[PDB]
C-alpha cells in the first residue's frame, strides 16, 4: 500500500473517523478521474486505496471531505474539503503517508515519502 | 478588501514573495470559473482581487502556486498547489482573510472571517 | 517594534483576543527573567512589548496562555500554554513577528523574522 | 506505553530521525524534574519513555531539541526547541500521542489522546 492517509481532528484531540476520502488521477486531458476512495477508520486511517502496479507516476489529488464531518460534530466549518494534489514520482520513496491535522477554520497537511 | 491573502514561508521565516495566486468560482456546471488573480508582494500579501459587488454568494477556490514558489529556491516540493475551497456571501458580505504557511512537503490554511 | 504576536482562533475563524503573553528573557543561571507582558488586541495583535534599545541579543521565551483562552470559551485544550523560545538578535537587531494559530488540541507557530 | 511521540520533517518530507526528546514533570516546588528521554528512532517516534504506573496526573512539558537536528542538515533555524506542555488527566483517554511536524521557523503540535 504506497498511498496512505491520517486524518486527525484538532479540536478533539482524537483520530478524525468516518471521514469520507476521494482519490483522483489526473487524465490526459486534464479532468480528475476518479482512482480510490475510503472512509477513515477508528484510529483516523485509510489503507488499501490502491497498489503499487496501479499506483503509476501521475499528478494525484486527495480530497478530504471535511465539511461532512464538521456538521456532523454540530460545528460550522469554514473549507468545502482539504484537498491534496502532488505528483508520484518513482525516482523517490515508495509509501506516500499523507497526514491532516484539522480545524473548522484551518487545516494543515504534511506529507512523510518514505521506504 | 473582501478577499485577502497572506502567505509565510517557514523555510526562511519570510513573508513569500511574488506567489502567484489564482481565484475560481463554481459555475452551475460543477467547472471552475476564473475569477480574480494576483501575485503576493514583498509582504507576502495580496490585496485589490475583487470587490464587494462582485464578490457574490458562491462557492470559491483559492489556488496559491506553490510549487514554482519552492522550484525557484531550488527546492523540490511536495504540492502541486495549496487550494482553498469555501462557501462565501451567504450569509450576507464578509471579509476573507486566507493565511498559508509554506514548507516544501507541508502547507497549513487558517481562514479570517469578519464582519464589516 | 521589534517584537510584535499575532494569534488566530483557528475553531471561530477570528483574531484570538484578550489572549495573555509572557514575554521572558534567560538570564546566566539558566533561570526566566520576565521581560514583557500584555494581551492581545482585537486584531489577535500585540505591540508595544519592548523597544529596540531594550531588546538585547540573548535567548527568549514568548509564553502564549492558551488555556485560558480555551476555557473562557467553554473549551478543555490540551496545553497549558504555547511556547515559543528562540535566540534573538544575535547578529544585529531584527523585528519579530510571532504568529500563533490556536486549536484546542494543536498549535502551530510560524516566525517572520526581517532587518530593517 | 501511555505517552509516544512522533516527529516529522516538513522540509524533507520523512520522519525526523535522532532528535532528542526531554520529558519533565513539574514539581511541588515549580521546577521541572526530568522524568525520560530518547532520541526518535528512523520512524520519527519514541515510545517506551514510560508506564502507566509512572505516568501519574500532573504537568508535563516535552521537549523537542529541534535546533540540534536543523543544524545537522546545514539549515538555520528559529527556535531553540519546541516545548509541547500539558496536565494528563486520568478522568479522559489513556495513550498521549504527541505529533510534531518541524520546519526551520515554524512548528506546529498536535495532540491525538485515546483508549
Amino acid at each position: 500500500c504506497p498511498l496512505m492517509v491520517k486524518v486527525l481532528d484538532a479540536v478533539r484531540g482524537s483520530p478524525a473517523i468516518n471521514v469520507a476520502v476521494h482519490v483522483f488521477r489526473k487524465a490526459a486531458d486534464d479532468t480528475w478521474e476518479p482512482f480510490a476512495s475510503g472512509k477513515t477508520s477508528e484510529s483516523g486511517e485509510l489503507h488499501g486505496l490502491t497498489t503499487e502496479e496501479e499506483f503509476v507516476e501521475g499528478i494525484y489529488k486527495v480530497e478530504i471531505d471535511t465539511k461532512s464531518y464538521w456538521k456532523a460534530l454540530g460545528i460550522s466549518p469554514f473549507h468545502e474539503h482539504a484537498e491534496v494534489v502532488f505528483t508520484a514520482n518513482d525516482s523517490g520513496p515508495r509509501r506516500y503517508t499523507i497526514y491532516a491535522e484539522l480545524s473548522p477554520y484551518s487545516y494543515s497537511t504534511t506529507a512523510v515519502v518514505t521506504n
